[PDB]
């Protein structure tokens, strides 16, 4: 019936809003996380440089 | 106002059609960020992974030269 679909259409829309808000929030944090994940590679690249320096400093040092 | 209402009500309808035709793009937009940001995030994690054991093998090389 034409009423049956109206309240079925209301839900679809009420529910889309949730889904969009869902992507908004994944996009949100997966991004903010991706970022701090990169800061972790950074601080790790900088640790590897100061570590190998400390090493070879006593390493090839005779 | 005779046709004010017959225009001001049509003008609104296909302004509403665009809004919806345009959200479809935006959603598809998030779908694609969520897509790659995710696939990227992990490859990013694999880089921290290989980097963490680089640091494990060198710090052991170092602290290996102690009483030595």
């Amino acid at each position: 019936r034409k009423i049956r679909n109206k309240q079925s259409a209301q839900d679809s829309r009420r529910r889309k809003k949730i889904y969009v808000d869902g992507l908004e929030n994944r996009v949100a944090a997966c991004t903010a996380q991706n970022h701090e994940l990169q800061k972790k590679v950074q601080l790790l690249q900088k640790q590897n440089m100061s570590l190998l320096e400390q090493l070879r400093k006593l390493q090839a040092l005779v």
